[PDB]
């Protein structure tokens, strides 16, 4: 079966292991929950092709990060500098992989949240800027979560 190593990375607390944690285990990361481990196999399928999702979740990690095919860039839209650290993520990202064309999603997490200080808008002009999908999540209440992951499997497929 095809195998898709991908890779999630963003700042503290945006929720990076809430997602990953939510597409693998269908349960919710709350204050003082583990998020100890840092890397997820699961077999799943994927517009009829079964599909060996390994996934990174990053708190050796270069060779790791080097040998992901899609990386999943995470910002919460209640963290402004979460937002703008997305562009030193991608740099380091295209540097690593030694290509300006990386299959990628940018995902604004918590989107269940009542308040908001990061614009869907401004963050689909700067996916649009990447010519990458923006997806916003909430690993709350499983908003998007599939969502983003699956679509991410598809860049890498189209790449
Ligand atoms: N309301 C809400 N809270 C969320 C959501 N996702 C994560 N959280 C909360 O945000 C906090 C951090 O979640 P976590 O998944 O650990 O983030 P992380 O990016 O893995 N942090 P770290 O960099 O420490 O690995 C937790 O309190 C978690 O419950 C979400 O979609 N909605
Ligand atoms: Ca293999
Ligand atoms: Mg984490």
């Amino acid at each position: 079966m095809t195998e898709y190593k991908l890779v999630v990375v963003g700042a503290g607390d945006v929720g990076k292991s809430a997602l990953t944690i939510q597409l693998i285990q269908n349960h919710f990361v709350d204050e003082y929950d583990p998020t100890i481990e840092d890397s997820y196999r699961k077999q799943v399928v994927i517009d009829g092709e079964t599909c060996l999702l390994d996934i990174l979740d990053t708190a050796m990690r270069d060779q790791y990060m080097r040998t992901g095919e899609g990386f999943l860039c995470v910002f919460a839209i209640n963290n402004t500098k979460s937002f703008e650290d997305i562009h030193q993520y991608r740099e380091q990202i295209k540097r690593v992989k030694d290509s300006d064309d990386v299959p990628m999603v940018l995902v604004g997490n918590k989107c269940d949240l009542a308040a908001r200080t990061v614009e869907s808008r401004q963050a689909q002009d700067l996916a649009r800027s990447y010519g990458i999908p923006y997806i916003e999540t909430s690993a709350k209440t499983r908003q998007g979560v599939e969502d983003a992951f699956y679509t991410l499997v598809r860049e890498i497929r189209q790449h």
